[PDB]
């Protein structure tokens, strides 16, 4: 399925090239510009654990998730990954725990040492 495919066919987007965050572009977005640090980013997403459970979805809430890029309001992989996306892009990310919730996990949804899968759509980015 999609998690296996990004695991086996994704590209390393980390600065360290430690394969901690792999990406596949599913739908090419608009032009060349990606958001900058401090932008208010609006995304839709779905997240799955390695046991197949969908642990979250903005679609299911009928509202986008909004955060300020690059300010550590989200897991490291999101700040890294969303920063690579164009407006309108849909991407898959496969994230090792060192770029997500590590040995702690995040109670109750995320276990310790969890590799995470996301599908993310960048809706809009604005501001700083
Ligand atoms: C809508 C909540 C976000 C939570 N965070 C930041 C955060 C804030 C507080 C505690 C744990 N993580 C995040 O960094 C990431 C990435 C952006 C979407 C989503 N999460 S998430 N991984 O989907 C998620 C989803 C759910 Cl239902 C619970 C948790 Cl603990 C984490």
């Amino acid at each position: 399925g999609a998690p296996a495919t990004v695991t086996e066919q994704g590209e390393d987007i980390t600065s360290k090239k430690d394969r901690g965050v792999l990406k596949i572009v599913k739908r090419v977005g608009n032009g060349e510009e990606t958001p900058m640090i401090g932008d208010k980013v609006y995304v839709h997403y779905k997240g799955k654990l390695s046991n197949g459970k969908k642990f979250d979805s903005s679609h299911d809430r009928n509202e986008p998730f909004v955060f300020s890029l690059g300010k550590g309001q989200v897991i490291k992989a999101w700040d890294i990954g969303v920063a690579t996306m164009k407006k309108g892009e849909i991407a898959h990310l496969l994230i090792k725990p060192e770029y997500a919730y590590g040995s702690a996990g995040s109670l109750p949804k995320i276990p310790s040492n969890a590799t995470l899968f996301f599908e993310i759509e960048l809706l809009d980015f604005k501001g700083e």
